[PDB]
C-alpha cells in the first residue's frame, strides 16, 4: 500500500543457489533390513570398493 | 609566493591509479521493474548461467 524505498539487506530469507553459494546437507543412508527375529546380516558396505 | 622545499609525503590527496594500485568499488545492480500494482516478476538472475 505504501510502496516506499527500503534499506539494502544481505538477509535473504531464502535466496536461490542459482544466485549464490548455498550450503546443503544430504548424507546417504544405507539400510540393513532385519525383518526376522534372527537375520542374516552382511559386513558394513566397503565404500572403497 | 614562498616556493620553499617541503617534506616527503605518501599522503597523496588523490594519486592516479596509473602510478599506483587504487581501490575501486562498483557493484553491478540488477533492476526488476514493478510499474503496475500487480507485476509479473522473474526469478533472480542466475549469475552462473
Amino acid at each position: 500500500t505504501a510502496a516506499v524505498t527500503t534499506a539494502w539487506s544481505e538477509q535473504f530469507p531464502n535466496i536461490s543457489a542459482s544466485s549464490t553459494s548455498r550450503d546443503i546437507n544430504n548424507p546417504v543412508i544405507v539400510d540393513y533390513s532385519l525383518p526376522y527375529f534372527e537375520n542374516n546380516v552382511p559386513k558394513d558396505v566397503g565404500i572403497y570398493d
